[PDB]
């Protein structure tokens, strides 16, 4: 495939340090995986700039599927359009450790990237949903059977996360 640069850390997961839009728009990926919330809000971090980046395009189909049919659940998803970025998005919620939710939902979360063959990914939970970027990294490797190419976009922690793996 057209992925580059990746760094290999098992069978079927590959790291880089990019800004999953920028690598949306280079790839154009069958399916890129949006950080959602259970609104499909696409107001800051992943969802915010992944939105951003389709002139709200993202925002506008999300409202019609829910008022079509209402919140996903946490560790959900639902495939929809993804515009000018990838053929499709897979938006993802992972827990909110800000907000108390459960951080085993996470692997739900992630067994949603079994139902596609390859997919350019954020790390789930991570971010602006508080929790441990380096735990999301495990869950991820020890949950993903499909071929994921994760981007982190913050340098120091892609470095971290390289370091700390074996
Ligand atoms: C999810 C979190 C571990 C990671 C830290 O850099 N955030 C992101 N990773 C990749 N592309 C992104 N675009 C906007 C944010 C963002
Ligand atoms: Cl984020």
């Amino acid at each position: 495939n057209s992925f580059s640069g990746y760094l290999k850390l098992t069978d079927n997961v590959y790291i880089k340090n990019a800004d999953i839009v920028e690598e949306a728009k280079k790839v154009k990926p069958t399916v890129v995986v949006n950080a959602a919330n259970v609104y499909l809000k696409h107001g800051g971090g992943v969802a915010g700039a992944l939105n951003k980046a389709t002139n709200n395009a993202m925002q506008v189909e999300s409202d019609d599927y829910i008022a079509t049919n209402g919140p996903l659940k946490v560790g959900g998803s639902c495939v929809l359009s993804g515009h000018n970025l990838a053929k499709h998005c897979l938006h993802v919620v992972g827990p909110n450790v800000n907000k108390g939710e459960d951080i085993q939902l996470l692997k739900s979360a992630y067994e949603n990237f079994n139902q596609h063959e390859v997919l350019l990914a954020p790390l789930l939970s991570a971010g602006i949903f508080g929790a441990d970027p380096i735990h999301s990294l495990r869950v991820c490797v020890d949950t993903v059977r499909t071929n994921v190419y994760l981007a982190v976009f913050d340098k120091n922690l892609y470095d971290k996360l390289v370091s700390s793996f074996l």
